[PDB]
């Protein structure tokens, strides 16, 4: 079974402490997907987007002019967001802010190999009031096709 | 008084291949917080929470006769649901599935230690298609105070 | 030339204890507006609407063959529902149950008497688990013209 | 039965006229449970949880270093928030305000010991056009554990 | 069957190319129904909002001192604008923008005449990341009662 | 290079009368776009997805065997049914049925080429009670790359 959790490895990038992530690397360098990682704090949303798509973009992930990987990249990122927010994506409209890592991996993780190339993108961190201490975890994943 | 990522836990038990978790089953020793894990594949969303909900009260995680108890847990399982089902909750009655596999964890995550009892819910798995092999991956974290 | 809370009667119509409430009664006499109060237990939504339809016709609250009438209420009924449902339109589907009283209230509130008729829909009662006793209240108000 | 509705409490707290409130101020004193009331006028929905986060915490409903109870405030403030913005938690940003009472009252309103604490919170008012009587009513209501 | 497609006339005024839009508005024309069409390019949806209801009171397609009216043609324009964005009505909160062309008809679609009036908006165009090209068709209709 | 409205031509198909688009045919047999049509009556949404799943199998539109065609065309269909139900994603669970007409269209919209194809998905139609002719009209599309 040639098929790949390539959003456990998204997660995974985003959620293991630095230095524990060896493996996942490992994985990604044999495989050849391209990847990257970053971290984001927020109390607007779309600071989020932004920060996913400038990272994807500059570290080559995706094509930031081809309007089909931003497309793709956006949707997945409005998922993953979803699940860090649970219902409504505000943050500071709502009176809270969120401290974030986030993760993207493109690859094709299908055994298929039409399956073609797909995209995940991974966001954890903490939620909470706009205090320090007053917050808690969160979790969100996206997955699209790409 | 260190402070701990119960969701981290939940997660990292839900998404991980069996055998390949023991360090967090060991830190869960350490601390002697209660857990559990579990499997549920559903098209019918009320499905994932008698299951949790089921889990939950066997391993002893919380009690089925305090509604406080399960109204924690039911807050936490609807979070980690959004998560998983980005927006409609919706299953079948969306032609879609879920193959999932669940952790929860209930404990003190805080430094303070007035910060009391926390519990997390997590969910790793794939949603899709009715067709089996026309799915992707998903995930969820709930935290509330209990 | 007064302007009334509409919404405030109904509301405490369906949240006051049958008996206690006769000044309320007593207003829409003078008024002479109509309205109707009615129980629903349900664990699925349809079945509040139902209810509600069912009675507004019945007292004769709204015309069932006039769709200006019905369109407005079920509006007005949504509206209700969601105050009630937090979110999430779902019930049995999220294993929960309602145990609720409405009222729908018809009448022309505003000053102005070119405000026309307007139609309040409110709810009052329980949601919880499937088991009795482990459960809260929740309450809604919907307001549409008419 | 030694079961209170602490919601319809905090409603008629929110909704009834100043000084028509007297029996529900006398049954919260006997109880010695803890309540607010207050006011707010807003564009923006983070102005409604702050004014409420705010009040608790000035009358001492709640203690604002610690996060459980304030996590449990928090979400019971959003899911009334939810009754009145019914979908959509936009004010402005939909080009609409509102007008809103709200109380909150926390107590042990079941009839077994163990429940605890619950906290309540209820929101009436108007929502509408940001011009003089282009409005109508609205309501909300959140309770959680505390 | 006297009965009239209202919300497929205002769809096709603002969808099609102008001056092929001819025959809808013949067809108005004969009906003596009201409407007016517009262009609105927004990163708020607030603007959207703002948009419809000035050009609404602008050729007298509704009576902007009357709530009523105001009030049927806010929902109508709030059910459009979630065709458009699908979920979550954030632009620029959320990273894109839209460009739309909008119009709004007024008249009495039904063959029973106590049917009355009613309102149709409809919102055509692109939505996209604030750049050029990056961007594709949206589409919505709202109906109310009027 | 020139640039193509698919949503608008999808679109068109779903809401003009039978015979009155012709037009719209013929540009697709010039593209050589692949395309169909349909009707599907529903109170269930799941029906919705499933008629126009097996629509666009029949007319091989799509590839029922490859998850990327399924999986862009699955997430079309959600997003025109956002525009049809407005927010809650319900037909019978809030006691409505639809009646709709719509087409999916699949081809290369965009002036640059490497922007590969893109499908489009219309609903156009009423939606209403259970009773016949109380009921008004909806819409929706949805876009994604394919
Ligand atoms: N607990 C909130 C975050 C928060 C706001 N204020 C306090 N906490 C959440 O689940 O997103
Ligand atoms: N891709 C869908 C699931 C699905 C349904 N049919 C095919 N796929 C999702 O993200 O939930
Ligand atoms: N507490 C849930 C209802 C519930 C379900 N199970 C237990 N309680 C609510 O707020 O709707
Ligand atoms: N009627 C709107 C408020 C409003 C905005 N503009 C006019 N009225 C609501 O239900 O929230
Ligand atoms: N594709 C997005 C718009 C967008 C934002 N960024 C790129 N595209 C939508 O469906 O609304
Ligand atoms: N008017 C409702 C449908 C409906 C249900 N009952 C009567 N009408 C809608 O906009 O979806
Ligand atoms: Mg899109
Ligand atoms: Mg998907
Ligand atoms: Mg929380
Ligand atoms: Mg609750
Ligand atoms: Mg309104
Ligand atoms: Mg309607």
């Amino acid at each position: 079974e040639k098929s790949v959790r390539i959003g456990r490895q998204a997660l995974l990038l985003a959620m293991l402490d630095e230095g524990e992530e060896g493996a996942i690397l490992d994985e990604l360098r044999a495989s050849n997907w391209r990847y990257c990682q970053g971290r984001v704090g927020a109390m607007e949303p779309q600071k989020i987007v932004a920060a996913i798509e400038t990272a994807a973009k500059r570290h080559e992930v995706v094509d930031g002019s081809l309007y089909r990987d931003m497309h793709a990249l956006y949707h997945a990122i409005l998922e993953a967001v979803h699940g860090v927010t649970r219902g409504q994506v505000e943050l500071g409209d709502l009176l809270r802010t969120a401290g974030l890592r986030f993760a993207v991996v493109r690859g094709t993780p299908y055994e298929q190999p039409k399956e073609g190339e797909w995209i995940a993108v991974a966001l954890y961190g903490t939620i909470g009031a706009p205090v320090r201490g007053l917050e808690h975890e969160a979790v969100g994943l996206g997955i699209n096709h790409i």
